[PDB]
């Protein structure tokens, strides 16, 4: 009858073997949130507000990503599973191959840009202390040290986020200290500099930041598979643990990317550069060779805790968990890091630009059907044991199901009339149209299954 899909890498999580608790979860999202693209961000909108107001709109746009995460992580935390697997449940075992490899394509591309900036980092580095100065070396090396910190998966990224945080804080607090100071102005002061052209609305200024969380939010299931649960929750007690890490991650985030989206602004407003390594050097008058390569171990240190949990590991879960004979956790990571070094990204992302904004706002429509399946239509009732098998309730048309690809088209669309706002209209609209969708659907195949009867048997413990 039906092929196996399960194997070692892509098997549920078992509660005996879960790591990250929410103390935890939070010191990983505020490494996770320092990060170049913050400078960038934050920077450009003193043009339309000023200051304070960006760091309102900062925020407010961490705000609503987590909003949206209490609910896209949610089956993940109970059942211990995949984003790739998980997806297998509205669209078919096959079809949800479709929307995963558009999302596959984004995470591979950023892994590439993001290798880059580490790779700057480390090669201004030593030419600062030896005149040396190859960077495809420095690439390649930087590469190779994130894919072996990576075979630790969750391990070594909880461990070096949690040092990272607090050498971080500092890094930046004295950051702020030496522009304010060298500037001579006040916090205060600084803090109105802005907005002398605007014309932006505010709600799309809101939706510049959250875009930047969008394909992490919707995939975060590979992060948080590892969180710490109780199996005897209720349906009120498994609320409560839903809330209470939800507002672990926004204590997280929160004041992490307030403190550097400032720094973003401060540059542009003080010195007319968004990048504080540029503008702290005017505004001083120059730095010694040490307080240099201290602002080079900053740059690597903030990619460190970026890239691999935000790009590298949801590639390797697709491959180890679509080719599950070919392919394992530890493999799949280095064909991902590969593939995505051989894109070199970093020379089509001044022309693509618009392009990539396109692309990820377009998985609206996929956290907005992710979300109605599991709480809306099935009412949480999930059969791991068909999830794990080519055969069985979620194979639909021959592994496919045309028409939640079809729900997908529509929503796009629909999408279109909304262009400042456009993943949050296509989730909306997803979200809704998949529920008479799925009603019709059923009729012709079911929606729950007898084998969900073994669900506890894949968590709970083996002897
Ligand atoms: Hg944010
Ligand atoms: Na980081």
């Amino acid at each position: 009858e039906a092929r196996s899909l399960l194997n070692p890498s892509n098997a549920p999580t078992r509660y005996a073997e879960r790591s990250v608790g929410p103390f935890s979860l939070a010191a990983i999202w505020f490494a996770m949130a320092i990060q170049v693209a913050i400078f960038i961000a934050a920077g450009q909108m003193t043009s339309s507000f000023q200051v304070w107001q960006v760091i309102v709109a900062i925020a407010a746009g961490c705000t609503i990503a987590v909003i949206l995460l209490f609910f896209t992580q949610s089956a993940a935390i109970r059942w211990g599973i995949n984003f790739t697997v998980a997806a297998r449940m509205p669209f078919g075992i096959r079809g949800s191959l479709i929307p995963i490899t558009l999302k596959a394509l984004l995470s591979l591309f950023w892994f590439g840009f993001q290798t880059w900036l580490g790779a700057l980092a480390l090669d201004e580095i030593t030419r600062l202390l030896t005149g040396f100065t190859n960077l495809p070396l420095w690439i390649v090396i930087f590469g190779a040290i994130q894919v072996v910190t990576t075979f630790y998966g969750i391990t070594f990224i909880r461990w070096m986020n949690v040092f990272a945080s607090p050498v971080l804080l500092a890094m930046g607090v004295y950051m702020v200290y030496l522009m304010l100071d060298g500037a001579d102005v006040s916090l205060g002061e600084v803090m109105s500099m802005g907005g002398e052209n605007p014309g932006m609305p505010f709600s799309t200024a809101i939706m510049i930041f959250v875009g930047g969380w969008i394909a992490v939010v919707v995939s975060i299931h590979d992060i948080v598979k590892e969180c710490k649960v109780d199996p005897n929750a209720s349906r009120e007690g498994q609320t409560k643990a839903d809330a209470r890490y939800a507002t672990a991650q926004w204590l997280g985030m929160v004041p992490a990317s307030i403190i550097f989206g400032f720094i973003g602004a401060a540059s542009m407003v003080l010195v007319g550069e968004w990048n504080p390594v540029i503008a702290i050097t005017e505004v001083v008058g120059g730095v010694s060779i040490p307080m240099a390569i201290l602002f080079q171990v900053f740059v690597l240190l903030a990619t460190w805790s970026t890239n691999p949990a935000a790009n590298l590991l949801s590639p390797a879960y697709t491959l180890c968990s679509t080719f599950p004979r070919v392919f394992t956790f530890k493999t799949g990571v280095i064909v991902s890091a590969v593939v995505g070094l051989l894109m070199m990204p970093w020379q089509f992302a001044g022309v693509l630009n618009t392009f990539l904004n396109l692309l990820a706002s377009a998985l609206g429509p996929l956290a907005g059907i992710m979300i109605s399946d599991y709480f809306l239509v099935r009412r949480r009732r999930i059969s791991l044991h068909d999830l794990y098998r080519t055969k069985g309730i979620y194979t639909y048309w021959r592994g496919v199901n045309w028409v939640a690809l079809a729900v997908y088209a529509v929503a796009l669309a629909v999408s279109f009339l909304t262009p400042d706002l456009m993943f949050v209209t296509g989730l909306i609209a997803a979200l809704l149209l998949h529920i008479p969708a799925m009603r019709w659907v059923a009729k012709t195949f079911p929606l729950f299954s007898e084998a969900e009867s073994r669900n506890e048997d894949y968590l709970r413990p083996i002897g």
